[PDB]
């Protein structure tokens, strides 16, 4: 009853708060400080464990967003906003929601832990969509998920320096996994069977402590949805860092006019600096016109990342390990609104010859007029080369290509060929309250409310078999987080999910049919940007 | 009666001889001689008219062929030395012959020219395949075919001088076009209605006769079967015919040691020796191993053709010009067993991956090794990137597609944007009897024995099927050469043949179906190796 809602961790005591589904109430924590707030001095700094504190935490409602980069392409459009914080920003923001079904499990539970998405600028554990309460009750696991520092406070380096190391928001993420190793079993959730997933950024969050081995001891399996830490927007060199750093403090007046730029006096004018007042002045330091390119994520420094991820990736042994990746079917329409010419959420984007050459040159930001025509050889339709429809979804699949599904299939093939178990999936399936035109298809990051069960919630308008869609892909996540096979192991009359491999290839679509066996994450164009163009550009 | 057989021109007085087919007899006049025997000092020199002659020349009999290189690579099989010369080699060579219905058409009768292929090294009118009597009778056109000086001894160029200009071999074409012109009304002929054919190296002279205005005139529609001026074994540049021939001097000897070697002395010496002794040196002039490359071939001197192929074909005006090509449906399999590795046609020909690569710069000779990995790309399979059959067909469509599907489309859609009417075709149907392995599929040249309606030969064993494909193959040829139009100019129940255009480019199959419309002669494939590739060779 009401006593399931009180829980004594490391720290204190917890009060939680009881969520009513179709199916059963849930308990679940929100809001559980794991770290000091770091704020003041502490920003930039990697993040310090929280000291215990005296008396009953309230775990009744979300805490506060970090401060982030607030969307307003579309003002009042239910497509960008779902995404915006849904609480006040703070830079006091390290906590952590846990939840739990209901009665309490009295063995020990396989534990699920989500990493939002958001280009490491933005996210929040407390959107409406990451909403936790129908995975929990129709699968029975635990779920945890936690806020991390995003932008300049979770990813601004100044790299060898000590003020500003870089990655903190990345060791926020890995001290909340320290906080479910110590403290889930209060929860009634096992330890030893701690599945992380993630979409975006998120996913490439999960990729990279796939490749940090303080990291790597904390979790069993890994759920990359839509993500991966080797795409061309993840990471960032030393350099590039540096200058995006330095840049920021002088948009900001640091160092004062007549003061010396080493690093600690620029990040101690940076400390002074309202938080707001970096926010405002983020994508300002970005190199070139673009999309799909974030100023501030994690950089590969030898600390967190001993090396880049993809020589990470090729040279790791991922033996004992499951993996389930996926993309959604049109992964890069999403982002063409943001950049691309001609492109509009409010018209059918049918854009000129002239547009898409452009576009290409947005789309793959800074690289050379030679590594453009390859693109545009590959992706143009020679017997309808100026059919704007085709250009439209054309630029789509460039975007895609580059970012997400060439990054994921490239990781997918070197894990399954050296020791991982990887199952693969393409969500195909538009959903029938999406907001965003009918042009984009399955836009980025709509997977995710059927995921978290969003269908079965009453206030809102899914259709019937949405509903069965959405338990049968929170059967998958939970049968791969307890078994490490999204095959239900007691069904052999379901359509059964072969593995992926590297020289079959197989995936499945996820869609309101069933499953059904494909071969090759679009083999032919991610052979060009993972085989060729790396050997187009070292020829230059 | 016999009295048909007797031909006065404005040489002199000929005799011809009577040939059967199963639907009637044909007048034919085979060995007009129509310029002077190029021998002695006229060896490397440009065509004389034949001088006029007393009493009756016997036209009863093919003529010698000129000196060419014999293949030797299947001794004994019938699909290379089909091929061979089956008459005696002889610098006296330069003869014509005429084919005209029987009995003679009292009416002027479009003519047609058949214009020989074989790399511009071999070939001849008299072989068997090119028997015009079917042709002949069953359309009642007039057909002529011509011998022209192949090798050194039509293509060996030192260019700038007067003993060696080269290009000599596209004056015999012409000065036997010159001949059509003012001697093919005696046998019934119309010259203002001459439509030139030819297939590989014969389909390049076809095309370099359009691009030559000198030879314009005397022609006014062409046929191009699986060929075209512009590819990169037709022509060659003015250095490196000038290395070839200066090459080839030094493998007999010339010049002898240790004397003068100016342009003057060099001729000189090669027209001391035998005529034997150039051909047996004439392949071991090409710089580097490779396939579907000749040692002397048509050179861009200026004069005959006055810039590149590529040039005359883009600042072109073809207004007023019907033009008909195609090509087979596998145009490079039959190459593959003159140097690719891991090639036979006693075997199934599956090669390894590492015999794809090296395939690859065998069929490409003499590019960049970024430009190979562009190829690879482009040609693998990369769901199956090792399979022996696919890497098989690989090669075959990258040897195809470089040296005739691509330079055909390039240009039949520059000849359709700028005036000329083109159609387009694609020979798909594999002869009931061909002798080459199955795996070669429709290989390049075995379009001919059906457009000359060889299986109407009752000494063959050709299916019913196949006779009746013959007849409608030899009508599309036949209506083209007298409207223009290969549909028939009333019939409304067969398909249509829409015209070729640089955006729809529409096509049919040729096969034992019916006509079937098709799009695009390998956009994909062609605007890799007309588009991209080029720029790939610019920034080296
Ligand atoms: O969102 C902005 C704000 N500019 O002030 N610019 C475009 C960046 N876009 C938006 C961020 C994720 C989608 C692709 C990249
Ligand atoms: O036939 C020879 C003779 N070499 O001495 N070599 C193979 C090169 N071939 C020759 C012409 C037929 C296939 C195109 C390239």
């Amino acid at each position: 009853e009401d006593a399931e809602l009180l829980v004594t961790v490391r720290g204190g005591r917890l009060r939680g708060i009881r969520l009513k589904t179709p199916g059963g109430p849930v308990s679940a924590f929100l809001g559980i400080p794991f770290a000091e707030p770091p704020m003041g001095p502490r920003r930039f700094l990697p993040p310090e464990p929280k000291q215990p504190w005296s008396g009953v935490v309230d775990a009744t409602t979300f805490q506060s967003v970090c401060y982030q980069y607030v969307d307003t392409l579309y003002p009042g459009f239910e497509g960008t906003e779902m995404w915006n914080p849904n609480r006040e920003l703070s830079e006091d923001c390290l906590y952590l929601n846990v939840w739990t079904p209901y009665p309490r499990p009295t063995s020990p539970t396989p534990v699920l832990v989500w990493i939002y998405g958001g280009g490491f600028y933005s996210g929040a554990s407390s959107l409406d969509v990451y909403d936790g309460r129908f995975l929990v009750q129709a699968e029975r696991t635990v779920l945890v998920s936690m806020n991390y520092r995003v932008g300049a406070f979770g990813f601004l380096a100044l790299p060898g320096s000590r003020e500003a190391p870089g990655n903190v928001g990345l060791l926020d993420q890995r001290l909340a996994l320290q906080w479910v190793q110590e403290n889930v079993a209060a929860f009634g959730g096992d330890p030893t069977s701690v599945t992380l997933f993630g979409e975006s950024a998120g996913a490439a969050s999960v990729g990279m402590h796939l490749l940090s081995p303080p990291s790597r001891g904390l979790f069993h399996r890994a759920v990359l949805q839509s993500g991966a830490p080797n795409g061309p927007w993840a990471t960032v060199g030393m350099g590039e860092a540096r200058r995006r750093a330095t840049q920021l403090a002088h948009l900001v007046g640091c160092p004062p006019g007549g003061t010396g730029g080493n690093d600690t006096e620029l990040v101690a004018c940076l400390r002074t600096r309202p938080a707001q007042v970096l926010v405002n002045h983020e994508w300002h330091v970005l190199p070139q016109e673009s999309v799909f390119r974030f100023s501030f994520v994690p950089v590969v420094d030898g600390d967190f990342l001993s090396d880049t991820p993809e020589a990470l990736i090729n040279a790791g042994d991922f033996h004992g390990l499951q993996v389930l990746v996926g993309v959604v079917k049109d992964e890069g329409s999403y982002f063409l609104v943001y950049g691309a010419p001609g492109f509009s959420k409010d018209n059918e984007s049918l854009i000129s010859r002239a547009e898409f050459l452009a576009g290409v040159r947005v789309g793959v930001p800074q690289v050379s007029d030679l590594a453009a025509e390859a693109v545009v050889l590959h992706y143009t339709d020679w017997l309808h080369p100026e059919d704007p429809a085709r250009l439209r979804e054309a630029l789509s699949d460039v975007v895609g290509d580059h970012n997400v599904v060439c990054p994921v299939a490239q990781l997918a093939g070197r894990l399954a060929a050296q020791g991982a178990r990887v199952y693969a999936y393409v969500f195909e399936h538009r959903a029938s309250t999406l907001s965003w035109p009918l042009w984009m298809g399955v836009p980025h990051g709509y997977e995710i409310e059927f995921i978290f069960g969003i269908p079965l919630d009453p206030s809102r308008n899914y259709t019937a078999e949405e509903k069965i869609f959405a338990q049968r892909l929170m059967r998958y996540w939970a049968n791969f987080a307890r078994t490490g096979d999204p095959n239900e192991p007691r069904d052999p009359k379901a359509p059964q999910w072969p593995p992926y491999t590297a020289g079959a290839q197989q995936y499945v679509s996820l869609d309101l049919r069933p499953l059904e066996v494909r071969r090759g994450l679009r083999a032919q164009a991610c052979a060009f940007w993972n085989r060729f163009l790396p050997k187009l550009l070292s020829a230059t």
